[PDB]
Protein backbone atom coordinates (compact mmCIF):
# COMPACT_ATOMS: atom_id res chain seq x y z
CA UNK A 1 0.00 0.00 0.00
CA UNK A 2 0.99 3.68 -0.37
CA UNK A 3 3.28 5.06 2.38
CA UNK A 4 2.15 8.65 3.13
CA UNK A 5 4.63 10.97 4.95
CA UNK A 6 2.96 13.70 6.94
CA UNK A 7 2.98 15.87 10.07
CA UNK A 8 0.22 17.46 12.26
CA UNK A 9 -1.83 20.00 10.27
CA UNK A 10 0.25 19.32 7.11
CA UNK A 11 -1.07 18.81 3.54
CA UNK A 12 -0.71 15.01 4.00
CA UNK A 13 -4.32 15.27 5.40
CA UNK A 14 -5.38 16.45 1.90
CA UNK A 15 -3.76 13.32 0.34
CA UNK A 16 -5.35 11.17 3.07
CA UNK A 17 -8.75 12.75 2.23
CA UNK A 18 -8.33 11.71 -1.38
CA UNK A 19 -7.06 8.18 -0.47
CA UNK A 20 -10.20 7.83 1.72
CA UNK A 21 -12.44 9.10 -1.18
CA UNK A 22 -10.84 6.36 -3.35
CA UNK A 23 -11.25 3.71 -0.55
CA UNK A 24 -7.49 3.01 -0.73
CA UNK A 25 -5.45 1.85 2.25
CA UNK A 26 -2.27 3.72 3.22
CA UNK A 27 0.49 3.48 5.75
CA UNK A 28 0.78 6.89 7.48
CA UNK A 29 4.22 7.90 8.69
CA UNK A 30 4.58 10.96 10.91
CA UNK A 31 7.69 13.09 10.37
CA UNK A 32 8.44 15.09 13.52
CA UNK A 33 8.93 18.66 12.21
CA UNK A 34 9.36 20.12 15.74
CA UNK A 35 12.45 17.91 16.13
CA UNK A 36 13.71 18.57 12.56
CA UNK A 37 13.24 14.96 11.33
CA UNK A 38 12.32 16.36 7.87
CA UNK A 39 15.86 17.93 7.69
CA UNK A 40 17.62 14.58 8.48
CA UNK A 41 19.20 12.25 5.87
CA UNK A 42 16.39 9.60 5.65
CA UNK A 43 13.64 12.16 4.91
CA UNK A 44 15.92 14.27 2.66
CA UNK A 45 16.34 11.07 0.52
CA UNK A 46 12.51 11.12 -0.02
CA UNK A 47 12.15 14.93 -0.50
CA UNK A 48 15.46 16.82 -0.88
CA UNK A 49 13.63 20.04 0.04
CA UNK A 50 12.53 18.54 3.40
CA UNK A 51 8.82 19.13 3.02
CA UNK A 52 5.75 17.01 3.75
CA UNK A 53 3.75 15.47 2.17
CA UNK A 54 5.51 12.75 0.18
CA UNK A 55 4.49 9.22 -0.80
CA UNK A 56 6.32 5.94 -1.53
CA UNK A 57 4.49 3.58 -3.89
CA UNK A 58 6.82 0.60 -3.68
CA UNK A 59 10.18 1.86 -4.90
CA UNK A 60 8.63 5.04 -6.47
CA UNK A 61 8.89 8.22 -4.35
CA UNK A 62 6.96 11.43 -5.06
CA UNK A 63 6.64 14.83 -3.35
CA UNK A 64 4.47 18.04 -3.85
CA UNK A 65 0.86 17.51 -2.66
CA UNK A 66 -0.43 18.54 -6.10
CA UNK A 67 1.70 16.04 -8.02
CA UNK A 68 0.69 13.30 -5.53
CA UNK A 69 -3.02 14.10 -6.03
CA UNK A 70 -2.56 13.95 -9.84
CA UNK A 71 -0.60 10.66 -9.67
CA UNK A 72 -3.25 9.03 -7.40
CA UNK A 73 -6.09 10.28 -9.71
CA UNK A 74 -4.34 8.84 -12.77
CA UNK A 75 -3.58 5.52 -10.97
CA UNK A 76 -7.27 5.15 -9.92
CA UNK A 77 -8.48 5.69 -13.55
CA UNK A 78 -10.53 8.79 -12.63
CA UNK A 79 -9.30 10.89 -15.67
CA UNK A 80 -10.49 10.09 -19.28
CA UNK A 81 -6.90 9.18 -20.74
CA UNK A 82 -5.84 12.07 -23.04
CA UNK A 83 -3.36 14.98 -22.73
CA UNK A 84 -6.29 17.49 -22.75
CA UNK A 85 -8.23 15.68 -20.03
CA UNK A 86 -5.15 15.50 -17.79
CA UNK A 87 -4.31 19.15 -18.63
CA UNK A 88 -7.67 20.35 -17.27
CA UNK A 89 -7.05 18.50 -13.97
CA UNK A 90 -3.38 19.78 -13.89
CA UNK A 91 -4.76 23.34 -14.37
CA UNK A 92 -6.91 23.19 -11.27
CA UNK A 93 -4.19 21.47 -9.18
CA UNK A 94 -1.69 24.19 -10.12
CA UNK A 95 -4.30 26.89 -9.49
CA UNK A 96 -5.03 25.48 -5.96
CA UNK A 97 -1.28 25.33 -5.20
CA UNK A 98 -0.33 28.74 -6.56
CA UNK A 99 -2.91 31.35 -7.73
CA UNK A 100 -5.64 30.41 -5.19
CA UNK A 101 -3.50 29.76 -2.06
CA UNK A 102 -1.42 32.93 -2.66
CA UNK A 103 -4.40 35.18 -3.33
CA UNK A 104 -6.17 34.04 -0.16
CA UNK A 105 -3.25 33.65 2.28
CA UNK A 106 -0.72 36.38 1.31
CA UNK A 107 -1.72 39.48 3.32
CA UNK A 108 -0.13 41.95 0.89
CA UNK A 109 -2.27 40.72 -2.05
CA UNK A 110 -5.40 39.39 -0.22
CA UNK A 111 -7.35 42.70 -0.46
CA UNK A 112 -7.30 42.70 -4.28
CA UNK A 113 -7.00 38.93 -5.04
CA UNK A 114 -9.44 37.24 -2.59
CA UNK A 115 -12.72 38.99 -3.72
CA UNK A 116 -11.85 38.25 -7.39
CA UNK A 117 -10.96 34.56 -6.77
CA UNK A 118 -14.07 34.01 -4.64
CA UNK A 119 -16.30 35.81 -7.13
CA UNK A 120 -15.12 33.54 -10.01
CA UNK A 121 -15.42 30.38 -7.90
CA UNK A 122 -18.90 31.57 -6.80
CA UNK A 123 -20.04 31.76 -10.44
CA UNK A 124 -18.75 28.25 -11.20
CA UNK A 125 -20.14 26.76 -7.95
CA UNK A 126 -23.52 28.48 -8.48
CA UNK A 127 -23.94 26.47 -11.76
CA UNK A 128 -22.68 23.02 -10.68
CA UNK A 129 -22.33 21.15 -7.38
CA UNK A 130 -18.59 20.47 -7.92
CA UNK A 131 -15.79 22.31 -9.83
CA UNK A 132 -15.78 19.98 -12.89
CA UNK A 133 -19.57 19.49 -12.98
CA UNK A 134 -21.97 17.01 -11.38
CA UNK A 135 -19.26 14.68 -10.04
CA UNK A 136 -16.84 15.10 -7.17
CA UNK A 137 -13.19 14.77 -8.28
CA UNK A 138 -9.53 15.29 -7.23
CA UNK A 139 -10.09 18.97 -8.23
CA UNK A 140 -12.54 19.34 -5.33
CA UNK A 141 -9.92 17.90 -2.94
CA UNK A 142 -7.28 20.35 -4.28
CA UNK A 143 -9.48 23.50 -4.33
CA UNK A 144 -11.92 22.60 -1.53
CA UNK A 145 -9.05 21.98 0.93
CA UNK A 146 -7.76 25.53 0.41
CA UNK A 147 -11.27 27.04 0.76
CA UNK A 148 -12.05 24.97 3.96
CA UNK A 149 -8.90 26.39 5.58
CA UNK A 150 -10.07 30.02 5.08
CA UNK A 151 -12.41 30.05 8.18
CA UNK A 152 -9.83 28.06 10.21
CA UNK A 153 -6.73 30.22 9.54
CA UNK A 154 -7.94 33.70 8.48
CA UNK A 155 -11.09 33.89 10.67
CA UNK A 156 -13.06 34.91 7.56
CA UNK A 157 -16.33 33.44 6.31
CA UNK A 158 -18.13 32.96 2.99
CA UNK A 159 -21.30 34.99 3.97
CA UNK A 160 -21.03 37.05 0.75
CA UNK A 161 -20.37 33.93 -1.39
CA UNK A 162 -23.29 31.57 -0.69
CA UNK A 163 -22.32 28.93 -3.29
CA UNK A 164 -18.72 28.79 -1.95
CA UNK A 165 -20.13 28.51 1.63
CA UNK A 166 -22.51 25.67 0.66
CA UNK A 167 -19.76 23.91 -1.33
CA UNK A 168 -17.29 24.05 1.61
CA UNK A 169 -19.99 23.02 4.16
CA UNK A 170 -20.83 20.00 1.98
CA UNK A 171 -17.13 19.02 1.62
CA UNK A 172 -16.44 19.32 5.36
CA UNK A 173 -19.35 16.87 6.03
CA UNK A 174 -18.08 14.13 3.65
CA UNK A 175 -17.13 11.00 5.66
CA UNK A 176 -13.69 10.82 3.93
CA UNK A 177 -13.04 14.49 4.92
CA UNK A 178 -14.09 13.69 8.54
CA UNK A 179 -11.83 10.58 8.54
CA UNK A 180 -8.87 12.82 7.54
CA UNK A 181 -8.87 16.70 7.81
CA UNK A 182 -11.89 16.71 10.15
CA UNK A 183 -10.32 14.13 12.53
CA UNK B 1 -2.11 26.62 -34.27
CA UNK B 2 -1.57 27.27 -30.53
CA UNK B 3 -2.71 30.75 -29.52
CA UNK B 4 -0.85 32.02 -26.48
CA UNK B 5 -2.48 34.83 -24.40
CA UNK B 6 0.04 37.00 -22.66
CA UNK B 7 0.94 40.51 -21.53
CA UNK B 8 4.25 42.44 -20.98
CA UNK B 9 6.43 40.81 -18.23
CA UNK B 10 3.95 37.97 -17.64
CA UNK B 11 4.76 34.21 -17.45
CA UNK B 12 3.72 33.92 -21.14
CA UNK B 13 7.53 34.49 -21.74
CA UNK B 14 8.16 31.14 -19.99
CA UNK B 15 5.72 29.45 -22.44
CA UNK B 16 7.45 31.31 -25.35
CA UNK B 17 10.82 29.91 -24.19
CA UNK B 18 9.47 26.34 -24.26
CA UNK B 19 7.71 26.92 -27.68
CA UNK B 20 11.18 28.09 -28.93
CA UNK B 21 12.82 24.92 -27.49
CA UNK B 22 10.24 22.75 -29.26
CA UNK B 23 10.43 24.86 -32.51
CA UNK B 24 6.62 25.15 -32.60
CA UNK B 25 4.80 27.95 -34.41
CA UNK B 26 2.13 29.84 -32.45
CA UNK B 27 0.08 33.02 -32.43
CA UNK B 28 0.83 35.54 -29.66
CA UNK B 29 -2.36 37.31 -28.46
CA UNK B 30 -1.59 40.36 -26.25
CA UNK B 31 -4.12 40.98 -23.44
CA UNK B 32 -4.15 44.61 -22.28
CA UNK B 33 -4.02 44.24 -18.47
CA UNK B 34 -3.55 48.03 -17.93
CA UNK B 35 -6.96 48.64 -19.51
CA UNK B 36 -8.60 45.66 -17.72
CA UNK B 37 -9.10 43.57 -20.89
CA UNK B 38 -8.49 40.40 -18.78
CA UNK B 39 -11.51 41.34 -16.56
CA UNK B 40 -14.06 41.41 -19.41
CA UNK B 41 -16.32 38.61 -20.71
CA UNK B 42 -14.26 37.60 -23.84
CA UNK B 43 -11.06 36.89 -21.83
CA UNK B 44 -12.98 35.46 -18.82
CA UNK B 45 -14.31 32.80 -21.26
CA UNK B 46 -10.64 31.67 -21.75
CA UNK B 47 -9.60 31.96 -18.05
CA UNK B 48 -12.46 32.63 -15.55
CA UNK B 49 -9.90 33.99 -13.09
CA UNK B 50 -8.69 36.70 -15.55
CA UNK B 51 -5.03 35.66 -15.53
CA UNK B 52 -2.38 35.26 -18.21
CA UNK B 53 -0.93 33.08 -19.56
CA UNK B 54 -3.55 30.91 -21.22
CA UNK B 55 -3.58 28.96 -24.48
CA UNK B 56 -6.24 28.06 -27.05
CA UNK B 57 -5.56 24.98 -29.22
CA UNK B 58 -8.70 24.77 -31.37
CA UNK B 59 -11.71 24.56 -29.02
CA UNK B 60 -9.37 23.56 -26.11
CA UNK B 61 -8.54 26.35 -23.65
CA UNK B 62 -5.93 25.94 -20.88
CA UNK B 63 -4.60 28.26 -18.17
CA UNK B 64 -1.85 28.10 -15.42
CA UNK B 65 1.66 28.38 -16.95
CA UNK B 66 2.65 25.10 -15.29
CA UNK B 67 -0.26 23.13 -16.84
CA UNK B 68 0.51 24.69 -20.24
CA UNK B 69 4.22 23.58 -19.96
CA UNK B 70 3.04 20.00 -19.09
CA UNK B 71 0.47 20.01 -21.90
CA UNK B 72 3.06 21.16 -24.47
CA UNK B 73 5.61 18.58 -23.11
CA UNK B 74 3.04 15.76 -23.46
CA UNK B 75 1.92 16.79 -26.97
CA UNK B 76 5.55 16.97 -28.19
CA UNK B 77 6.18 13.42 -26.75
CA UNK B 78 9.11 14.62 -24.61
CA UNK B 79 7.90 12.59 -21.52
CA UNK B 80 7.73 8.75 -21.44
CA UNK B 81 4.18 7.30 -21.45
CA UNK B 82 3.62 6.46 -17.76
CA UNK B 83 1.86 7.86 -14.66
CA UNK B 84 5.20 7.76 -12.71
CA UNK B 85 7.23 9.39 -15.49
CA UNK B 86 4.63 12.21 -15.74
CA UNK B 87 4.49 12.43 -11.91
CA UNK B 88 8.19 13.32 -11.65
CA UNK B 89 7.73 16.03 -14.32
CA UNK B 90 4.53 17.29 -12.49
CA UNK B 91 6.42 17.26 -9.15
CA UNK B 92 9.00 19.73 -10.47
CA UNK B 93 6.38 21.99 -12.20
CA UNK B 94 4.39 22.18 -8.93
CA UNK B 95 7.64 22.80 -7.04
CA UNK B 96 8.55 25.67 -9.44
CA UNK B 97 5.06 27.20 -9.07
CA UNK B 98 4.66 26.91 -5.31
CA UNK B 99 7.57 25.80 -3.00
CA UNK B 100 10.33 27.44 -5.09
CA UNK B 101 8.53 30.69 -6.18
CA UNK B 102 7.14 31.28 -2.66
CA UNK B 103 10.45 30.65 -0.91
CA UNK B 104 12.37 33.03 -3.17
CA UNK B 105 9.80 35.78 -3.77
CA UNK B 106 7.66 36.03 -0.55
CA UNK B 107 9.45 38.60 1.64
CA UNK B 108 8.20 37.22 4.97
CA UNK B 109 9.66 33.72 4.27
CA UNK B 110 12.67 34.51 2.00
CA UNK B 111 15.35 34.78 4.77
CA UNK B 112 14.57 31.27 5.97
CA UNK B 113 13.44 29.47 2.75
CA UNK B 114 15.70 30.83 0.04
CA UNK B 115 19.13 29.63 1.41
CA UNK B 116 17.59 26.19 2.11
CA UNK B 117 16.09 25.85 -1.40
CA UNK B 118 19.35 26.97 -3.06
CA UNK B 119 21.42 24.69 -0.79
CA UNK B 120 19.23 21.70 -1.80
CA UNK B 121 19.34 22.62 -5.56
CA UNK B 122 23.15 23.13 -5.26
CA UNK B 123 23.54 19.42 -4.32
CA UNK B 124 21.24 18.27 -7.18
CA UNK B 125 22.82 20.54 -9.82
CA UNK B 126 26.36 19.66 -8.64
CA UNK B 127 25.75 16.00 -9.63
CA UNK B 128 24.06 16.53 -13.06
CA UNK B 129 23.92 19.29 -15.72
CA UNK B 130 20.06 19.51 -15.58
CA UNK B 131 17.30 18.78 -12.98
CA UNK B 132 16.31 15.36 -14.47
CA UNK B 133 19.84 14.28 -15.47
CA UNK B 134 21.94 14.66 -18.62
CA UNK B 135 19.14 15.93 -20.89
CA UNK B 136 17.48 19.43 -20.78
CA UNK B 137 13.69 19.18 -20.33
CA UNK B 138 10.46 21.19 -19.55
CA UNK B 139 11.54 20.88 -15.86
CA UNK B 140 14.53 23.16 -16.58
CA UNK B 141 12.19 25.71 -18.19
CA UNK B 142 9.93 25.68 -15.10
CA UNK B 143 12.59 25.71 -12.32
CA UNK B 144 15.17 27.65 -14.37
CA UNK B 145 12.76 30.51 -15.21
CA UNK B 146 12.07 31.06 -11.49
CA UNK B 147 15.83 31.06 -10.70
CA UNK B 148 16.64 33.44 -13.64
CA UNK B 149 14.12 36.00 -12.28
CA UNK B 150 16.15 36.20 -8.99
CA UNK B 151 18.91 38.59 -10.34
CA UNK B 152 16.25 40.40 -12.46
CA UNK B 153 13.67 41.12 -9.70
CA UNK B 154 15.51 40.81 -6.38
CA UNK B 155 18.98 42.21 -7.36
CA UNK B 156 20.42 39.03 -5.71
CA UNK B 157 22.99 36.57 -7.12
CA UNK B 158 23.96 32.87 -6.80
CA UNK B 159 27.63 33.52 -5.79
CA UNK B 160 27.41 31.19 -2.72
CA UNK B 161 25.97 28.40 -4.95
CA UNK B 162 28.38 27.89 -7.87
CA UNK B 163 26.53 24.92 -9.43
CA UNK B 164 23.18 26.85 -9.35
CA UNK B 165 24.92 30.00 -10.75
CA UNK B 166 26.46 27.95 -13.62
CA UNK B 167 23.14 26.22 -14.33
CA UNK B 168 21.31 29.56 -14.57
CA UNK B 169 24.13 31.11 -16.73
CA UNK B 170 23.91 28.08 -19.05
CA UNK B 171 20.09 28.41 -19.33
CA UNK B 172 20.27 32.17 -20.01
CA UNK B 173 22.84 31.57 -22.81
CA UNK B 174 20.53 29.15 -24.69
CA UNK B 175 19.39 30.75 -28.01
CA UNK B 176 15.76 29.79 -27.23
CA UNK B 177 16.05 31.69 -23.93
CA UNK B 178 17.61 34.77 -25.59
CA UNK B 179 14.79 34.76 -28.21
CA UNK B 180 12.11 34.83 -25.45
CA UNK B 181 12.76 35.75 -21.72
CA UNK B 182 16.09 37.36 -22.66
CA UNK B 183 14.46 39.63 -25.28
N1 LIG C 1 3.99 23.01 -2.23
C1 LIG C 1 4.24 22.03 -1.14
C2 LIG C 1 4.30 22.74 0.22
C3 LIG C 1 4.67 21.79 1.35
C4 LIG C 1 4.97 22.47 2.67
O1 LIG C 1 5.20 23.67 2.76
N2 LIG C 1 5.00 21.66 3.74
C5 LIG C 1 5.29 22.11 5.09
C6 LIG C 1 4.20 21.62 6.05
S1 LIG C 1 4.47 22.07 7.79
O2 LIG C 1 3.30 21.32 8.70
C7 LIG C 1 6.64 21.61 5.58
O3 LIG C 1 6.99 20.47 5.31
N3 LIG C 1 7.39 22.47 6.27
C8 LIG C 1 8.70 22.12 6.77
C9 LIG C 1 9.73 23.19 6.45
O4 LIG C 1 9.38 24.11 5.68
O5 LIG C 1 10.86 23.09 6.98
C10 LIG C 1 3.13 20.98 -1.18
O6 LIG C 1 2.00 21.38 -1.47
O7 LIG C 1 3.46 19.78 -0.99
N1 LIG D 1 -0.02 30.61 -11.28
C1 LIG D 1 -0.32 31.46 -12.47
C2 LIG D 1 -0.11 32.94 -12.17
C3 LIG D 1 -0.72 33.83 -13.24
C4 LIG D 1 -0.68 35.30 -12.89
O1 LIG D 1 -0.55 35.68 -11.73
N2 LIG D 1 -0.82 36.13 -13.92
C5 LIG D 1 -0.77 37.58 -13.81
C6 LIG D 1 0.36 38.13 -14.67
S1 LIG D 1 0.46 39.94 -14.87
O2 LIG D 1 1.60 40.43 -15.96
C7 LIG D 1 -2.10 38.22 -14.22
O3 LIG D 1 -2.69 37.83 -15.21
N3 LIG D 1 -2.57 39.19 -13.43
C8 LIG D 1 -3.75 39.94 -13.78
C9 LIG D 1 -4.63 40.17 -12.56
O4 LIG D 1 -4.43 39.44 -11.58
O5 LIG D 1 -5.47 41.10 -12.61
C10 LIG D 1 0.51 30.98 -13.67
O6 LIG D 1 1.62 30.47 -13.44
O7 LIG D 1 -0.02 31.06 -14.80
K1 LIG E 1 7.39 0.61 7.50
Amino acid sequence: MIKLYGAPQSRASIIQWYLEELSLPYEFVNVNLKEGEHRQAPYLAINPFGKVPAIADGNFHLWESGAILLYLAEKASTIPADAQARALVNQWILFANSTLANGLFIEAVREKEMPRLLQSLEKILGRSPFILGEKFSVVDVAVGSILAYVPIMLKLNFDDYPAVAAYVQGLVQRPAFQASIGA
